[PDB]
């Protein structure tokens, strides 16, 4: 078969995460999914001349069982950690994001990018410069992008699929 990513996509409520992978995956933008509903989606696509599959996790936080939560971030190749430009605890839960998914992986090479998400909006209260930095300390590709818009989409998913084949070449 050809090559599958596995791609989780992580980070508080109301942040974008679905509507993220529903841009990415139907090249909609969705107003309304509801926020507990947590379920995987599937794109062919081609990245850098690579006809492969993404195969992206829309996490919606707590599962019925923390091992749940273990079994897709061991299962999981690249985490997408999101928060929203608009919205200071969101990028200060990145964090804990960062710290759970190296713990459960037990790695301290886990393919990641941050993503600041709504940059359509003008309100904002995470300013560019500051998620440069958390991203600059954890040696990993920042994106803002727009779900919205479309603005960065392909980017933050093809990014994070550059990152796993750095991961893989090792
Ligand atoms: N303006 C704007 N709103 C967005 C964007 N992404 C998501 N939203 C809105 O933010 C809310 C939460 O989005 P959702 O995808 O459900 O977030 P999730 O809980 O992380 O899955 C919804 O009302 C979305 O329409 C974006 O890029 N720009
Ligand atoms: C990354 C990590 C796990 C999965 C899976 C397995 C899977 N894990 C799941 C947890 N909750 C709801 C649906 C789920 N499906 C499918 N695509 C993936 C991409
Ligand atoms: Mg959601």
């Amino acid at each position: 078969g050809m090559t599958e990513y596995k791609l989780v996509v992580v980070g508080a409520g109301g942040v974008g995460k679905s509507a993220l992978t529903i841009q990415l995956i139907q090249n909609h933008f969705v107003d309304e999914y509801d926020p507990t509903i947590e379920d995987s989606y599937r794109k062919q696509v081609v990245i850098d001349g690579e006809t492969c599959l993404l195969d992206i996790l829309d996490t919606a936080g707590q599962e019925e069982y923390s091992a749940m939560r273990d079994q897709y971030m061991r299962t999981g190749e690249g985490f997408l950690c999101v928060f929203a430009i608009n919205n200071t605890k969101s990028f200060e839960d990145i964090h804990h994001y960062r710290e759970q998914i190296k713990r459960v992986k037990d790695s301290e090479d886990v393919p990641m990018v941050l993503v600041g998400n709504k940059s359509d909006l003008p309100s904002r209260t995470v300013d560019t410069k500051q998620a440069q930095d958390l991203a600059r300390s954890y040696g990993i590709p920042f994106i803002e992008t727009s779900a919205k818009t479309r603005q960065g989409v392909d980017d933050a998913f093809y990014t994070l699929v550059r990152e796993i084949r750095k991961h893989k070449e090792k």
